[PDB]
């Protein structure tokens, strides 16, 4: 069964690590950083890894129920028991780091917590409320592997012990934001388990190619970005196809359909990430209609043309 890529321009792709369209291609040496995201992870033959699931709306979202105020915190802080972001119960026994779609980076994540009561007020139906909220993945009480997280709100009174959804919007602040720093999915207890492995180039002169989205920031200065190894569409595609990988590397070419010419080439590794022959930190300048084309199976030590 032949391996394929979907035919998509970068304006038609979705970030697999934060709910946002892809804004640009991006590359970096990432010298003293371990690139090990848990969302957006899928082998070329369709094996999901880490905390990766299929629905873009579930990425960095939470669903569950607020059960109490955080102990010894009389204001602004809520204990939220979480399920899988698709309402299904969460089994901590499974070899995953967290409920699928849980954020895979340290940050104060800004969004909205919304509640629909699970009972009716007479003929009117259930009551509702929604407020600005923060999920600090840096908190010791961020323990999604154990089924609970801390949620902070500016509202201190209008929150009930009721079914709750967290819709992510962006970052609250730049402080403690590191997109390559994995959260302690079990807080101060044990360590992280079920992880997708770190990815890195193994051939000299190569760097990882990222699909980058710039995400909102509630205050302060900065231009925070989320890089993913694979767009969500490729993950959904590989999962459907499950095409066997003939080698460890698929040779892909970025093609301009207007001129028909190849602009650059990259190595799509079996583990689900791209390397290119390029040095430096910055965007890859590309035309609007360009797309990736799968051309050949090659070896781990294939030499790419420098770009
Ligand atoms: C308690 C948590 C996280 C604390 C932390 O980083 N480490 C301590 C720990 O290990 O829990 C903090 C981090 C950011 C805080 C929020 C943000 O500062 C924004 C906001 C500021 C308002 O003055 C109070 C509510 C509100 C919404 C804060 C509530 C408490 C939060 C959610």
């Amino acid at each position: 069964k032949p391996f394929t890529l979907p035919v998509l321009t970068i304006g038609e792709m979705t970030n697999s690590r934060f709910p946002a369209p892809i804004d640009m291609l991006y590359t970096s040496p990432n010298g003293n950083v371990v690139v090990q995201p848990q969302n957006g992870r899928c082998t070329l033959d369709g094996e999901l890894q880490g905390s990766t699931q299929l629905v873009p709306a579930n990425v960095c979202a939470f669903r569950g129920k607020i059960t109490a105020r955080i102990v010894d915190q009389a204001a602004h802080q809520w204990h939220m028991q979480i399920d899988n972001p698709n309402g299904t119960l969460f089994d901590p026994t499974e070899d995953v780091p967290a409920p699928l779609g849980t954020p895979d980076f340290k940050a104060k994540i800004f969004g909205v917590i919304s509640q629909r009561n699970d009972y009716n007020d007479g003929s009117q139906g259930p009551a509702n409320r929604a407020h600005d909220a923060v999920v600090p993945t840096t908190s010791a009480k961020f323990t999604p592997k154990l089924g609970s997280i801390l949620v902070g709100t500016w509202e201190n009174n209008d929150i009930e012990t009721q079914p709750s959804k967290f819709t992510p919007v962006g970052l609250l602040e730049m402080n403690d934001f590191n997109q390559w720093s994995l959260p302690n999915y079990s807080g101060a207890l044990t360590l992280n388990m079920g992880l997708a492995p770190a990815v890195f180039p193994t051939f000299p002169g190569e760097q990882i190619l990222f699909f980058r989205s710039f995400i909102p920031l509630k205050g302060g200065h900065g231009n925070p970005a989320i890089d993913c190894l694979l767009p969500q569409e490729w993950i959904q595609h590989f999962y459907q196809e499950s095409a066997p990988s003939q080698t460890s590397v698929a040779l892909i070419r970025y093609v301009n359909p207007d001129t028909g010419r190849v602009l650059f080439e990259g190595k799509l590794h079996r583990q689900g990430f791209i390397t290119i022959a390029k040095s430096g930190d910055g965007p890859i300048v590309v035309p609007p209609n360009g797309y990736f084309r799968f051309d050949s199976w090659v070896n781990q030590f294939y030499s790419l043309a420098p770009m």
